[PDB]
């Protein structure tokens, strides 16, 4: 697994690769991946630094990991709006409690049904200020999701099932990062209608955050993880042995 | 001071009046008023009940009061959006920590520069859900502010100084409750441009919350407190001996 880390770092231009042994199910896998990320943050997140935090189960596992961490006054800033899916805001609050710092809420919903409503929220001074804080963070903590993980935008009524299938088929979206931006298998940003329905950071923000820590546990989602690595924004990849093997195979071939 | 409580209850149709002795300055007064409210909530807020929470220094003092309270699983729900002024969201988080429950964020800013932007946020499913939770709360914890306490809407650029003076002079606004609604000295809701710039609950919501706890410490703000009492929405008034004397004098005369 340490040999795997070196190959991943070399192959994908990472700062680090944190690889957990394969577990019996996805819950257990997320916990073990989250353990390595928790320790990484414990050692690296200094007082006065900030983390831009995305949403969902991979990220939530880091907040829920019950390991020992030193207390420091760090900030946890939502990188995506709230939901009425584990909310980035809730995760930041749990992280602040765990690591001994503070959290900073993005006062806007995660999803809207129209890019004009998106624009209206995004131009608002209160929303812009928090997004600027997240853009200026030293770290980002994000999950890599597959299209099926985003299906809640549809089930919540913000995007049609027809539009959703078309994002995949017409626009070639194979995954999301942090919940807030979407990519193709080749790592390019696809103009997709999807992102017009989300309030949060974008891919270019992640490209300029020094330490983007991205997390995925499921090897069946290796295409999404590959797409995400191809965007070039990831600095620390935390994942399982099988995912690592899959990525190296896909890259070699 | 106990005699004062009985007269206030009778005169203003309250459930309770919590009266603190006069203090040397407003900070100390807010602390002592907040002590009585903290104890009231300790005894009355049951597991599974909720509090709709407004913004500002009077309310924040209750969260910051360092008394002993029993832990119970109550909810603290923001009744007004966030600010980039002590935010209702921050207060709810501190209350949840203190009383041992949870908090529920309103994912929208407190202020907007245009009632059309207000309407767009207010119609959004995520915002409507939280506002419905706050409307259905057993308690509300709100401060009674004077126009000068709201001047931040102006300083933050959401409302012009000219509009602000006109809200007072043309529309007769003498105070706010919770940060989110405004009233005249006679207790009627004034159609004012001000409320078109705020996202949160309104006076009619407070009228149907069973236990509206309203807090003010400054006797120089007695006109605002009088206006607020005249709206009829207040169930528990927490304030100082001098404010109580002022209110009884104003009512008698």
């Amino acid at each position: 697994s340490v040999q795997l880390e070196q190959k991943l770092v070399e192959k994908f231009n990472l700062k680090r690769a944190l690889i957990s042994l394969d577990q019996p199910n996805t819950n257990e896998q997320r916990k073990q991946v989250a353990a390595l990320v928790s320790s990484y943050l414990n050692n690296n997140l200094q007082e006065g630094m900030a983390v831009a935090v995305g949403q969902g189960q991979n990220v939530a596992a880091v907040a829920d990991h019950a390991g020992i961490v030193t207390q420091r006054n760090a900030r946890f800033v939502s990188a995506i709006g709230g939901t009425h899916i584990i909310n980035a805001d809730h995760i930041c609050r749990r992280l602040a409690k765990k690591y001994g710092g503070s959290s900073e809420t993005l006062y806007a919903p995660a999803y809207v049904n129209d890019p004009s409503l998106r624009s209206a929220f995004m131009e608002h001074a209160t929303i812009k200020e928090t997004l600027s804080q997240a853009r200026k963070a030293e770290f980002a903590l994000v999950g890599i999701g597959d299209m099926d993980e985003n299906s809640h935008m549809v089930k919540l009524g913000f995007f049609t099932p027809k539009e959703f299938v078309e994002a995949r088929l017409n626009d070639g979206i194979v995954g999301d990062i942090g919940g807030f931006d979407f990519f193709k298998l080749d790592g390019t940003d696809a103009d997709t209608l999807m992102r017009g329905r989300v309030i949060g950071l974008e891919m270019e923000d992640l490209r300029q955050i020094p330490n983007v820590v991205a997390m995925a546990s499921e090897s069946r989602k290796a295409l999404s993880i590959m797409g995400a690595l191809r965007t070039g924004v990831i600095d620390v990849l935390a994942t399982s042995v099988s995912c690592a093997m899959a990525l190296l195979n896909l890259a070699e071939n």
